[PDB]
């Protein structure tokens, strides 16, 4: 069959990486606090991650690319990091695009997440850390493997990288994530 084409709908990447363990399909979401188009994009995103079938896996991660890129996406380890038992994921983004709060020190952070079933005992602690130190150099130089320079990016499986300006649009990311996971599941499909 095949309904798209490599350049066209996404970008094939002749450098790949791979995971921890095979299985389930990775996919990793790769996002800025700016990107304009990146958030005509994530109420299209959120719900199909949710929805996936049993053999996708979907991540998030901040791109790491040096100052403010960095320094914004910092947050989000941190607010893993504490424990948090999936209080309210969407929030945290519909805090920072929607809201347009600046967000862009550890004492805007943390004062804002206070409200937002965080503590700033924890959030200061862990962001304060190696544990954070371990998660930045890793996000950091994952996001330059996957060829990622700028965001929105998509992964498939560390093999196909694609996005609303790979697709034609938000709508027609979904098109490529679901063509993508098929075509690496085949992989091992028996």
């Amino acid at each position: 069959g095949d309904d798209y084409t490599a350049g066209k709908e996404y970008v094939e990447l002749s450098s790949p990486v791979p995971v921890s363990q095979p299985g389930k399909i990775e996919v990793v979401e790769l996002f800025w606090y700016g990107c304009p188009h990146c958030y005509a994009f994530e109420p299209t995103i959120v719900p199909w991650s949710e929805k996936l079938p049993a053999d996708v896996h979907f991540v998030r991660l901040p791109a790491l690319f040096g100052g403010i890129w960095n320094v914004h996406g910092q947050m989000f380890l941190t607010l893993e990091s504490m424990g948090v038992e999936h209080d309210v994921h969407n929030a945290v983004f519909e805090a920072i695009h929607k809201e347009h709060k600046k967000l862009a020190t550890p004492e805007e952070m943390a004062d804002f997440l206070a409200g937002k079933g965080v503590d700033k005992e924890k959030f200061l602690s862990t962001y304060n850390s190696f544990a954070i130190k371990g998660q930045m150099e890793k996000a950091k130089k994952l996001a330059m493997a996957y060829q990622v320079t700028g965001v929105p990016t998509m992964v498939v499986n560390g093999k196909y990288r694609f996005d609303i300006g790979s697709a034609g649009g938000p709508e027609e990311t979904l098109k490529l994530a679901d063509y993508l996971i098929e075509k690496e599941r085949a992989a091992a499909k028996k």
